[PDB]
């Protein structure tokens, strides 16, 4: 039938209203709610430049 209208599907889903919104944007123009972020600090990378495995 119809898959997207001359647009991309790289929109981020909201948590409050749960509505798709442009990625570039930060705040949700739907519920004016800014997406949250979780760090979950557990350990610290003793290394700064390179990285071991
Ligand atoms: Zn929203």
């Amino acid at each position: 039938g119809s898959s997207g209208s001359s647009g991309s599907e790289d929109e981020w889903q909201c948590t409050e209203c749960k509505k798709f919104n442009s990625p570039s944007k930060r705040y949700c123009f739907r519920c004016w709610a800014l997406r949250k972020d979780w760090y979950s600090d557990c350990s610290k990378l003793t290394h700064s430049g390179p990285s071991s495995g």
